[PDB]
């Protein structure tokens, strides 16, 4: 393994040490606006050094924006994947690129049995050539990297299974912004290219200069280059075809030929219809662009994409657009004095040229590490906004990314028969997730129609995983002699905390006991982890008076606290007199199952706590029914709590963290938590669904006298207040604290809510934030840069750090933020902006909802860590930081149940399994294989992650390909699972290095 943590790899561009130097001036570069007016030498080119030209036809196609999936499938997708099946067949040498899975095996699957062989042969001959083959193109800011991976293997399982191909080449031109965590995952997924559009104006430019256009994209980490995929960086402002010739839109909308009018040219020149009369000036006009272009390259192969959002719709579009390309080419092919070879290719096609012109010799690639956020298109117009828009689904992508591996793994276990339609259920729940990956989804940048479209794909989603998981657990902790399923039955109904929160929706069931009807109930906790877990679980009962057991009847320490619930005139917590929440340490066993027992009494039991109440506001009384512990009321003041041996947090007389005491001995340190709100500008660039234009900093938001509930236990204790938009909540439970928002912007207009945390911290210009959960990026604070800039993606993580201290907040779920001063840290809520943004999207961020956001807060002193040098452009989390975020976005799973009895109940399952170091993950367990198959097949893909080393390192070894049994071969698998990388002597899957994801296949007979 290499160390990830004292060597800095060495390469020609680091994106932070390029963003120190470059100036970013906004200067009119001429035609070219945000560059300069291009030069080539015309000797440059003759007979035996002559310009290649790959025009490749493309069409643009979001699953859903504007309208939903289904709506621009009938309206549009429908009829380009028809003409483009029609017109390749006819037309031999025309060619034409396709990204988007989701939308060609919708149409695929309704075709007849002619079209469908048609169809394969334009694919096999290489004429229709899907490029990258993911079911959509993702969001590179918001998403998490499980969820990258889950897109592109359903995308290319599709692929395999119905077209026999996988494509090599990665075609990404409308991502607002690159992540490097993409060629992470396509090199260890075959891919061998990648291409990319939306960066900064100002890093095309720079990059333009040097011909660093292309390069060897390799991670922040990895001294060896073994990550590094070949990267194209598109060099103009758009994909479409005004900015895809060369340098001049005004020449290059002259040469789309579906312009010739109800689209004309913004420039005002319009397309000609391509004579023997005009193909000569014609002709000289666009290989003067051609050669443009190729300038800022570094072979003689030139790549001019040739589409838009949803062209070749028309069968009218194909021929004027192919019958005019091919009176061009054949004139400037013909003419010597051109020294031009042009022709209609795919991408593919570009890149094994231009590897071909590496190989002979004729160029070598720069090396770049680094990311490509926060990107601007112009001016100020930074898309930092998106990282933040739609925070409600924003949320329930992370909730669905869990439930999607927990009912994947559940059900992996065993074969089912298919009337239990687990297949069908998993498909479903894969898909709606993997739409949501679309750059119109989690980013939150679509109609109201179709966020409500995304939000109903995902609910169904949900229950699909729900029905499994409940089904997966009655099999997997049921006596064999028993086992007798209802496939159409629930076992189980699941218990979910934090989804969509009690605050957003009352939707949790009461465990209704009663000493005549149901004295006890069985709950079941699912640990998704491969490692031992204890974790405080929660539910509902009818009745404070329950005393919890494991199975075998050993008695559990549980606390009672009440369910409160807050109201809106003053914001006001109110209490139930009907249910309780029961709270208890499950033990549960790595990738395994624990059943435990909620029983009734008469009265107190033993092994069971009562948490007090302080109502901190000129009272008025508040019953708690049954509930032992009578409600205290007082003034507000400041309050210490502490649980356990964990720290000792001071709130203010508002109820808002004021400092954290680690230890007993160390210092009180200072940690403020204050909201504020950025506005929009009144004159100038508006901000929208996209872009982040605030009217100068943040403004304290006035929080009068919030009435301040607290709440203190033996096992969990919190402080929760109701603020103008916001019940703030900070749970203690002995570490770590754990942060709530329920966040109800209401009808703020033109409002964004922050919540800041104020430190001495001595951070300087320096923060980190994450990458899609996979990797921590050092940014540096640019006072040369307006604030929306130094926003950037919290996907699921953001941390700051002197000598001594680091703190981190890790989120569970994607939202935008900052460091705007030393020892600062800022987070976005939500976002409600009246007016459009004029990137397309027409009409502003009016749709708000409640949403409750989830948090941990990790303070640590870091002096006796071995931190990685100065000029190292990457962060690593630890242990209590990593385990912290696992703890929010892989939770224990909890079943309640269904029946009154369960006989041939079971106390655990995976006792027997591997408990793996702390810093591995089984992410992905998938069964591959249906029931009708004599060898079974299972994926799974690990990850191991690189903690901070800080001197205080139970550890079994785990195998993946020996937790099913009768293994009959080990293959080390693409993260897809669709090629083998090596059969595995000894049938072991080897332990990984940390960064490294790796992905096997176990068979077993
Ligand atoms: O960018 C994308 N598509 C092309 C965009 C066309 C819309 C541009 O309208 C500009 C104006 C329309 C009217 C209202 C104002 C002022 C003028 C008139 C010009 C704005 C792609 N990226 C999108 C991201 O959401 C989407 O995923 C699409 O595929
Ligand atoms: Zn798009």
């Amino acid at each position: 393994c290499q160390d990830v943590v004292q060597d800095v790899p060495n390469v020609d561009v680091q994106m932070l040490e390029l963003y120190d130097r470059m100036s970013f001036k906004d200067i009119d570069g001429g035609v070219w606006k945000q560059g300069w007016n291009i030069k080539y030498d015309p000797l440059k080119y003759n007979a035996h050094h002559k310009l290649k030209v790959f025009v490749v036809p493309h069409s643009h196609n979001d699953p859903g924006w504007i309208q939903t999936f289904e709506e621009y499938y009938q309206h549009d997708t429908k009829h380009i994947l028809s003409n483009a099946l029609r017109h390749l067949h006819d037309n031999p040498e025309m060619k034409f690129i396709w990204a988007e899975i989701s939308y060609f095996a919708r149409f695929y699957h309704d075709l007849g049995e002619n079209k469908k062989l048609q169809m394969k042969s334009i694919v096999k001959n290489g004429q229709l050539e899907f490029v990258t083959g993911g079911w959509v193109m993702p969001d590179e800011a918001n998403s998490h990297w499980r969820n990258v991976l889950l897109q592109l293997t359903e995308g290319q399982t599709w692929l395999k299974q119905f077209m026999n191909v996988t494509p090599t080449a990665s075609w990404a031109i409308d991502p607002f912004g690159h992540s490097p965590t993409m060629p992470y995952i396509l090199q260890k997924s075959g891919f061998k290219n990648m291409l990319i559009q939306r960066t900064h104006y100002s890093v095309k430019k720079e990059l333009a200069q040097q011909r660093q256009l292309e390069f060897l994209w390799r991670q922040i980490w990895d001294n060896k280059g073994d990550t590094a995929l070949f990267t194209h960086m598109m060099p103009f402002y758009s994909y479409d075809i005004p900015h895809t010739c060369g340098p001049d839109p005004k020449v290059c909308c002259q040469f789309d030929f579906k312009r010739m009018g109800g689209l004309s040219c913004p420039w005002k020149v319009p397309p000609r219809t391509i004579s023997d009369q005009n193909v000569a000036a014609r002709s000289d006009l666009l290989v003067d662009q051609w050669k443009k272009k190729a300038e800022l390259y570094r072979t003689n192969v030139l790549l001019i994409p040739l589409g838009d959002d949803f062209r070749f719709k028309q069968n009218t579009e194909w021929d004027v657009q192919r019958v005019n390309y091919e009176r061009l080419f054949e004139h400037i092919n013909s003419q010597a004095h051109f020294n031009v070879q042009a022709q209609f290719g795919t991408l593919q096609e570009y890149f094994d040229a231009v590897h071909q012109a590496e190989r002979a010799g004729q160029a070598e690639f720069p090396t770049l590490s680094g990311d490509f956020f926060t990107y601007a298109d112009r001016s100020d117009n930074y898309w930092s906004g998106y990282y933040t828009s739609r925070p409600y689904h924003k949320r329930m992508d992370r909730v669905l990314m869990h439930y999607v591996r927990a009912a994947e793994m559940l059900s992996a276990w065993h074969s089912w028969d298919g009337m239990a339609r687990i297949e069908e259920r998993l498909e479903q729940a894969r898909r709606e997730l993997s739409l949501f990956q679309h750059h119109d989804g989690i980013t939150g940048t679509a109609k109201t129609h179709v966020v409500v479209d995304y939000e109903q794909r995902m609910q169904e989603a949900l229950k699909a995983c729900q029905m499994v998981m409940q089904q997966s657990v009655y099999r997997l902790l049921t006596k064999p002699s028993i086992y007798s399923p209802d496939f159409s039955f629930s076992y189980f109904t699941l218990d979910d905390s934090r989804w969509p929160g009690s605050g957003v929706e009352d939707s949790r069931t009461t465990i209704i006991l009663g000493e005549d009807i149901l004295p006890s109930k069985h709950v079941v906790m699912h640990n998704t982890l491969p490692h031992w877990r204890e974790q405080l679980v929660d539910f509902y009962v009818s009745s404070p008076f329950v005393s919890v057991t494991d199975l075998a009847n050993n008695p559990v320490e549980a606390q009672v606290s009440p369910v409160w619930s807050w109201h809106h005139d003053t914001i006001h917590p109110q209490g139930s007199t009907t249910k309780y929440r029961i709270i208890f340490k499950a033990r549960v066993p790595p990738m395994g199952l624990a059943t435990y027992v909620l029983t009734i009494s008469d009265s107190k039991p033993e092994h069971t706590s009562y948490a007090s109440n302080l109502l901190l506001r000129n009272p008025t009384s508040l019953p708690l029914g049954q509930y032992p512990e009578d409600v205290k009321f007082g003034d507000p003041r400041e309050i210490s709590l502490r649980v356990g041996n964990g720290p000792t947090l001071a709130f203010s007389e508002q109820g808002l963290l004021k400092s954290i005491q680690l230890t007993q001995d160390s210092p009180h340190v200072p940690v403020h938590f204050k909201f504020l709100k950025y506005g929009v500008r009144s004159h100038g660039d508006r901000s929208g669904a996209y872009l982040f234009l605030p009217n100068g900093p943040a403004s304290p938001v006035e929080l009068g006298q919030p009435v301040v509930l607290v709440t203190k236990g033996k096992l969990e204790s919190s402080v929760s207040v109701g603020l103008p938009s916001v019940v703030h909540q900070t749970i203690m439970r002995g570490g770590a604290p754990e942060i709530r928002n329920l966040v109800d912007i209401g009808s703020l207009d033109n409002t964004e809510i922050v919540m800041r945390l104020e430190t001495h911290i001595d951070s300087g210009d320096i923060f980190y934030t994450d990458l899609n959960g996979l990797q921590f990026i050092k940014r540096r604070r640019l006072d040369k840069l307006p604030l929306q800039a130094n926003y950037y993606p919290i996907p699921s993580g953001m941390f700051i750090e002197d000598a001594n201290t680091r703190l981190t907040l890790l989120t569970g779920q994607p939202l935008g933020g900052s460091s705007l001063a030393s020892g600062e840290l800022e987070i976005m809520q939500d976002r409600r902006l009246a007016s459009d943004d004029e990137r397309g999207l027409g009409q502003g961020v009016l749709d708000n909802k409640p949403v409750l956001h989830i948090y941990r807060l990790v303070l640590e002193k870091v002096n006796n860590c071995v931190r990685p040098s100065e000029l190292h452009p990457a962060g690593y989390l630890t242990s209590a930081a990593h385990k912290a975020s696992q703890s929010l976005l892989d939770p224990l799973d909890k079943f309640i149940f269904a029946e009154n009895e369960w006989i041939g109940a079971q106390g655990q399952f995976g006792g027997d399994h591997p408990s793996a170091r702390e810093d591995l993950d089984v992410s992905v367990m998938r069964r591959l294989t249906k029931s009708s198959a004599k060898t079974q097949r299972v994926g799974y893909v690990l990850h191991r992650t690189n903690l901070m080393q800080c001197g205080t390192p139970h550890t079994q070894k785990l195998d993946v390909c020996h937790l099913l049994p009768n293994v009959a071969r080990c293959e080390r698998t693409t993260l897809t699972f669709l090629q083998n990388l090596e059969h595995l002597d000894g049938m072991v899957a080897p332990e990984v290095c940390p960064m490294e994801t790796a992905a096997y296949v176990s068979s077993h007979s």
